[PDB]
């Protein structure tokens, strides 16, 4: 119902006139054939209604082809405009490329808000199905993406920012879609996209086959060089393997991503790897892979991020229901240091031998982390213990456990190896907070720790029994409950020593009701005994009172 | 295509005629200007289709203004009707108020079911965008809400019930929307709303700026005086602070709310507080705040509810990726008493010094809580231990640990202070269930507990060694494994005493294979020894067999 | 606008002509009455737009009745076709049966893809509302289902596969719907459906009442004989009880289901039982039932599946906010064996006395499970311990703990009873992995285990003190720290024995700094002492160094 030689011209009349909605009909009213468009520019929120369907087939409703050498089909842009376009989009339309190897894009959207593409299809072209730049508050749900992309293509791209880092893709919904038989990133972002608040939820993703342009490089279904707040949840992912068009992993996150990215509750089938996280804050939990026909269990994320990641296992069940990869078996009470709070920015780095492969690097004269003491432990009658797994970068790293600026205990850290460092807190020393600091001259790598109440404390002390005549005895200095535990001692172990105590009868005498004691050592040999021991030790048990 | 002076009159003709769908056109067919409506009443399910968009702008599709002094624009009601209206609503329409300070509402819906408002906009007015009363099975997804509300306004209100408490808002979806630049409650409910089964999922909420009518009182984005079953999940919330139009918190729940409310997996940016929960059952987990430009870490929920809340921390990450607020460090094995089952309704109350600030008040002669014993522990060879954190309201509270009506152990509770109370269960005493009861005369406040297996038990017993001649010895009464642990004893600690044992040689003699024993005390001084001790104690170790 | 006697004929003209969209009008243009259809066949993706609503009422928009003896109303099929139909469906239509007891179906869909049914209603008939066979990539959201089904009926059925097991229902969305007042399965699947990637999310389900055809057998709201990947999340379920039309449970999963099924974050009101799981991998968490007016707390799932299930409690809160059923109290560190990985398929089976009622059956000469040792424990200075709960099927089952093919410890398993079996790993024995194997001649049932670090090890050794003269002494053989713990010993308990040690003074002499020791036993009686003991034992304490 508009004037011009071709559909490209017919439609441009509507735009110049500036009509709000432009209904388009099926393949019947153009006799079996799809209206062809090319390089059309739309500078206002125009709706393009259809009478077509989400689907592959081109024989039964609105269908659109790109023109033989066109760069794009539509480009919904607000560039140079004085009022940002806000609305419209594609509804009920089977969009298509000119050839199966055509490059460029199908839809561009630039300098836009509240774009929507419902119940459509994007297919057959080796470039990008949808290219977004400075597109906000939009929605792309209920579409098909098929035979898109390749070395210079993909499904949906979040492109560079337009001018400021804040001129980005944000508040975008990608829901209820189906992606199959594609190449490149199926959803992706550039090194300068800065995207934020993205929902990728309740989609199907499945290999199906290699399209016209196979992948040339190792590829990822979801490939985001940058990504801030994102929900990637309740999706299916099916048959992504290296041999099936080089999908080496499901998700890759780039080194300058911020997060928080939530990769949760996805149900995978015969996928080779969760993928690679090189940056950002990423939370992964509730993911399960049925290995199906795959020859190997799914691989877990490779993590090299400089920031906290919380990556629970993707469970691997074989097709017969047998678990072959379960939850990670953590040390009881283990906490990775990056989960704790602290006053200094400390980048995480990779160490193959860390419990999670992710460890903090803490310079000289710097806090590691600080935490609050549980209220139940703060009763003046609780002994606590810190075990921290650490590795010196070089000689001379020292870890101190402190209550604010008060120093409770220090340990020298061995260079080049992971070792466990134990610090006790006496009951009379525990306050509101504890911290670990590097008080040495070299970097220390800090893996994680175990903090909690203990029902004992180990105690070692100086003795000097010397040379004892037949039947003579030596009594050790008094071991006060104050110095031993900082609170009442319930009882002690048999004492042991820094050497043999051959021919000494040993017992323990209480010196108060509160479990203070001496050790008595008596020459039971019947002739002169030259002793050699200089240290005595017990395990001291604590209860309450 | 209907007869009358103004649009208000034109449209009423359609309603009197009772047409099912009333299509409305863009700003082109009314020459740049939006059809104005006022006080229209709709008593049947009428659809009002449009050719407009979710968006701010008013220059490119269906657009509607309210008339200069109208109370409402539309009021979809079934009041006085004999068949409840079931269907219709607003589609593809940019709805608007007459002025930026106009009060009243834009849409009222009353005595209704299956109302829907898709792909529209609600904006520029200081009253309520949508006011719902007795509205069931409805859906409001894919809309914009902007420059709404103020002291007497807001986005969506769930109003009082119509007649019975069951004449309420229920089974309502609020999804895929965008809320920005508003005042009052952005979604809210009255003290008599009684709402149930509400989805507020995958929305954006962002400050953006102060509208025409700033807030006059401390405000909350989500403000629900009443709320039963609710999903508040997978939302963005951005820049809600006191200085930015007095958003002191994200969520407030009123004292008479029932729950269960799920506040989960929301991604916050530069928000000041999660808010305030004064009632209901509320579950919060998986929430994370990037502090961004905010000068302070987000504050956690303030909880004063009389009912169980499970509030995991909102994690605070700084813009550089550093955790400054992590997961709460709980005592190992801690369980808040309100998570346990029990036969008596026990209101929770606030105590700043409780592990979660929430504690039970248990009157005289009342059960605290009862739990099932794990099957693995019920082998006749397991010693268990209960530590419970408690505070007397006044003198004379007593806690008893029981197996049904059998009393295992009692402790007097100190008034006015939090203390840890330890109860052992001997291996021959453990059955199907345990309970803690107040068997005293005053209220006890119960914080939480730690229940589990132990590998030792502490034992204290009467002795009377008296006055021993040179070389004489005293042997304690037999300490049976039955009385000590209720099962085989593996071994014991060195014995300790209620006073000094100067000059006594002490050893232990087994009296059976099953670890029953006596303690032997021999005068090693060579003259008369007057002993002073009256009690002996050990830690007894248990294994199996 | 098509030629024929009745609507059945009028519509068939459109299909023969092969029109893409067939708009249908309201009850006004057919004078109060609904267009009646019967046995219509649709072999191409045809859209059927309406001007009606999701709703019960039939007086205000597009409404359709089935013809008096019709088997179906529509049957969207691609049977015999050469291009699979891909698209179209029902939009804005109040579909209905001829009578309230009519059997058969309302909609059939067969050999189809990308079917959609938005904003409609399915009601009043005793057969199936929607019957799906080989239907892929479809969507059924925003509908009502009411007064459907009975002994031969229900809401949505996933029928048998068409030819191959891969010709099934898959990638189907069921969202935003309302189900009420129905009989049979409200959503269901056959013994040969093989469905995969099904979303049942954010629906209301509520009893409301018994329809025309009550249930004849014990019924389930969700009844899936087969089901692979499924999201069943964020739903309401209300008043499903035996007395309210025999809804004995919410979910039943059949014996040949594969999973993974996620039953998570559903909010129940006055429901009697979560239901019955007889197969598949099923994950249940975050579900809560407000008991409301029900006389009993909800019952938990009954589990008889041959595969791993992770079933966290459905929490039961009474209407006053009191927990009456809380989280399951598990033994600390408990892991069900089916959560661990292993090299052999081991079917799970029911045992009422297992911690989760689900236990593995492990034949003779077979691995139970194998796990990785935490990195923090692999420092050559950590003693670990395995406690496993086991029951012999018959005499002669044996459990071995191994490091690969090296055997660390073996225990004989008692027939017919559950007992706890303890295995220590010395510090010098711990490598990369541990495994438990059945090395006996009978089946063993394996419930679960507790694995972790310990700070002690128990040690028992041969002694032969014989007959001692007055004042004579016996010294035990040396107890090396290598044999005791495999690492330095900190200290030991008082020694105990396999019998009485009447008249023996006992002490301990260190034989090295590393906690190796002998026990000294001296005749303190003053005449000949015939000893009877042959074994000595200690608890040995370990720290580090």
């Amino acid at each position: 119902s508009f004037s011009g030689s071709t559909a490209t011209d017919k439609l441009r009349a509507a735009i110049t006139l500036g009509v709000s909605e432009v209904a388009i009909g099926p393949v019947e009213g153009n006799g079996g054939r799809p209206y062809e468009f090319g390089d059309v520019v739309i500078p206002y929120p125009l709706r393009i209604v259809g009478c077509g369907s989400q689907g592959i087939n081109v024989t039964k409703g609105t269908v659109l082809k790109r023109s033989a050498g066109a760069s794009f089909m539509f480009h919904f842009t607000g560039e140079g405009q004085a009022q940002r376009p806000m609305g419209g989009g594609l509804f009920n339309i089977n969009l298509n490329g000119d050839t199966a190897t055509a490059l460029g894009d199908i839809i561009k959207v630039t300098q836009w808000s509240y774009f929507k593409a419902n119940n459509c299809a994007f297919q057959n072209m080796a470039g990008w199905g949808i290219r977004l730049k400075d597109v906000m508050e939009s929605n792309i749900s209920g579409n098909l993406f098929r035979r898109l992309g390749g070395p210079s293509g993909g499904g949906i791209l979040f492109d560079d920012v337009r001018s400021a880092v804040t001129d980005n893709v944000n508040n975008l919904h990608i829901e209820d879609n189906t992606f199959a038989l594609m190449s490149g990133p199926w959803i992706g972002s550039t090194a300068n996209s800065n995207p934020d608040l993205i929902w990728i939820v309740r989609n199907k993703f499945e290999f199906d086959g290699t399209p016209a342009a196979p992948n040339t490089v190792d590829s990822y279904v979801l490939d985001f060089q940058q990504l801030s707040r994102a929900f990637i949840q309740d999706n299916g992912f099916t048959h992504f393997t290296t041999e099936r068009n080089r999908y080496v992993g499901v998700l890759r996150v780039g080194a300058t991503a911020v997060g928080t990215i939530k990769f949760e509750d996805n149900l995978l089938f015969a996928c080779e790897s969760a993928g690679l996280i090189a940056g950002g804050i990423v939370v992964s939990r509730g993911n399960v892979n049925n290995q199906g026909s795959a020859t190997t269990a799914i691989k877990q994320f490779t993590n090299t991020s400089s920031k906290l990641c919380k990556l629970e296992r993707v469970i691997n069940v074989q097709s017969n229901g047998n678990v072959s990869v379960g939850q990670q078996i953590l040390p009881d009470g283990y906490i990775n240091m990056a989960e704790l709070p602290g006053n200094t920015r400390l980048p995480s780095e990779y160490d193959a031998d860390g419990e999670t492969t992710s460890v903090l690097r803490v310079p000289a004269n710097t806090q590691v982390r600080q935490w609050s003491v549980p209220k139940m432990y703060k009763d003046g009658l609780t002994v606590t213990k810190v075990t921290v797994r650490a590795k010196g970068a070089a000689a001379g790293a020292i870890l101190s456990l402190q209550s604010g600026s008060t120093v409770l205990s220090t340990k020298s850290i061995d260079a080049g190896v992971w070792k466990n460092y134990v610090f006790y807190v006496k009951a009379n020393q525990l306050q509101e907070t504890l911290q670990l600091r590097n008080t040495g001259t070299a970097d220390v790598l800090a893996d994680g720790m175990v903090f909690g109440k203990v029902d004992y404390i180990d105690w070692d002390f100086a003795i000097a029994p010397g040379t004892l005549a037949a039947g003579a005895k030596y009594t050790t200095p008094n071991q006060s409950y104050l110095d031993v535990a900082g609170m009442r001692v319930q009882a002690v172990s048999i004492p042991m020593f820094d050497g043999p105590t051959t021919g000494l009868q040993v017992w323990v005498e209480a010196t108060s009701a509160n479990g203070s004691f001496v050790v008595v050592m008596k020459n039971d040999t019947g002739s002169e005994l030259v002793t050699t021991v200089t240290r005595c030790r017990v395990r001291a048990f604590v209860s309450k009172g």
